[PDB]
């Protein structure tokens, strides 16, 4: 209860399956969506298991560096304090190496990559205010081999999981902890149902159905469940970790 | 038979050895530079010392995307053909998370990451007419903790070393090699030289410790995976940076 969760992409796929998890915990939450389209559900949801619930609803997309300042603005001036983030955003369009293009990688560095570094700034900074601080970040490929279909997305990966270990070190002192949670393929997230008709439609390469894309197939309530964990009182020892939970039996 | 490279910031540093190491090895060069008559200087100093070799001068920015795509058009049209990409242009400057920040960010990623990565496509078409490339990016961590000081960098180097590996999976069937090298800090290169001098300045005001390297071994590296007989060698990374490690002050 005293504890304050701020979850991004909590309407719908992993960001509510993580934000109905730590409402399971006592959390205050704070959940964001791009448009206040689902959201009222998740928050009726919460309300329905727990009527003493503190749930703030806080609309616009976090991509956006103004509307994302202007989000931790108000955190700080409604909740007084910040104790978890869940830095949860898609990554970009699929891309191949061969058809990438600057315009798209460079958006796309924007709006995942930049994203996370600046909300992790903002929050460690309320984070530090009380000494404590667990930032989740979710990162992570979808195939066993990305590299093929998801070029710009691995890249941003890549350097996610480096800037994320980098960050530990720094924060560290404060008592704030900073991992990496790759989920794998969720079914239940609308990214990754985009994701999986791109590939569907760029994976035909011979007339009659060895280079098939395989899912490393994981679950919104397992992912939650290891984010909770993570985000606990009894994880302060765990940072600038990388764990999957992307241990589901893979799939074509 | 004869090979072409292009290496890129070519007038001074760890560029201007590769330069020097290729010539030696016999392969017709295009060399570049921001600084015509600077590149000018070197093409004179590889005649000097190798009369015979080829060498055409291409002045410009790489990191800047239509300087670049107006390049590698000049090379196709005065070349006819590329076998060997020598990706080689500065990182930004050096930043904590602390002081880190987003305008710069993005202009880092697009100065060098995006710049590598748009070479590579377009160096690979030529490749292609005769398939045959090698790819060798220049990416380097300077200091014995590079993420310390060298926040931004640090995670579009790892940016860099994924893309390399995704991309030479995919170029392999057309025997196009593509490899990473970490020269460590060289002392005549003028970026290493800046990032120095910018932490050096903020020590004085833990300790950063230098990966000493050595232009002349980078080079000769860089030389070896561009031969024949480096084909099977692709995706790898390798750092030569064996120096003795120097404090900063």
């Amino acid at each position: 209860s005293k504890r304050t969760a701020f979850v991004m992409g909590a309407s719908q796929g992993i960001g509510k399956a993580i934000a109905l998890k730590l409402a399971d915990q006592h959390f205050s939450l704070v959940i964001n969506s791009r448009n206040l389209d689902n959201i009222e559900s998740v928050k009726e949801d919460i309300l329905a298991k727990h009527p003493e619930a503190s749930v703030i609803v806080l609309a616009g997309d976090m991509s956006d560096q103004h509307t994302r300042a202007g989000i931790f603005q108000k955190i700080e001036s409604q909740c007084g304090r910040l104790d978890v983030l869940i830095n949860n955003i898609p990554g970009g369009a699929p891309d191949t190496f061969d058809n990438c293009n600057i315009e798209d990688m460079t958006a796309t560095f924007t709006q995942k990559t930049v994203a996370y570094i600046d909300a992790i700034k903002r929050a460690s900074s309320l984070m530090k205010q009380n000494e404590f601080g667990r930032i989740i970040n979710i990162v992570g490929n979808l195939w066993k081999e990305p590299g093929a279909n998801m070029f710009t997305n691995s890249m941003m990966n890549a350097a996610l999981i480096n800037a994320s270990k980098n960050i530990s070190i720094q924060l560290a002192p404060h008592n704030i902890t900073v991992n990496c949670l790759n989920p794998g393929f969720i079914a239940t997230d609308r990214y990754h149902q985009f994701v999986e008709n791109v590939m569907k439609k760029n994976s035909i390469s011979k007339q009659k159905a060895s280079g098939i894309p395989m899912k490393r197939v994981g679950s919104a309530e397992e992912t939650a469940a290891l984010a909770a964990f993570l985000a606990s009182e009894e994880a302060s020892y765990i940072t600038g970790q990388q764990i999957s939970a992307d241990g589901g039996s893979m799939k074509s």
